[PDB]
């Protein structure tokens, strides 16, 4: 739950990610990658990548960088009002690509990480507070419908 002033942040922040998508949706998942190489392994497109290199010079690592954003960046945009466009991913996630919720705890700290790279200096306190906010809402639906679905 998140004041109209919290969400006001979550959305003023989210205007540094339009402006450059596919860069910011590039760093996003070759920060998750790296971090958590147990991550990869859940990407059939992607476990080819063994370096940070082949990773960055991958132009459909990118685009799906742009697919996930394009995706959050539409549920951000509900303001918690998202069940209808948070279903779909929910049970795609769970049933299709069997994604543990800690691994949604994992990009979303890396999506805290890539702003501060971003934009040092100017992703302040109240910013990453309300950003948090957001995504711990995100990942705690996703997590209602994991325990709906018995998924672990
Ligand atoms: C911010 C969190 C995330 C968002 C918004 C997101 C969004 C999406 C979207 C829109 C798709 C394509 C449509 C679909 O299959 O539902 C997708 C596919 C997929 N997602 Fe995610 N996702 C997120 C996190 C993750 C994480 C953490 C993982 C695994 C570590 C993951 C694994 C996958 C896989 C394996 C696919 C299928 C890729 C393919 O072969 O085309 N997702 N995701």
């Amino acid at each position: 739950g998140l004041s109209d002033g919290e969400w006001q942040q979550v959305l003023n922040v989210w205007g540094k990610v339009e402006a450059d998508i596919a860069g910011h949706g590039q760093e996003v998942l070759i920060r998750l990658f790296t971090g958590h190489p147990e991550t990869l392994e859940k990407f059939d497109k992607f476990k080819h990548l063994k370096t940070e290199a082949e990773m960055k010079a991958s132009e459909d690592l990118k685009k799906h960088g742009t697919v996930v954003l394009t995706a959050l960046g539409g549920i951000l945009k509900k303001k918690g009002h998202h069940e209808a466009e948070l279903k779909p991913l929910a049970q795609s996630h769970a049933t299709k690509h069997k994604i543990p919720i800690k691994y949604l705890e994992f990009i979303s700290d890396a999506i805290i990480h890539v702003l501060h790279s971003k934009h040092p200096g100017d992703f302040g306190a109240d910013a990453q507070g309300a950003m948090t906010k957001a995504l711990e809402l995100f990942r705690n639906d996703i997590a209602a419908k994991y325990k709906e679905l018995g998924f672990q």
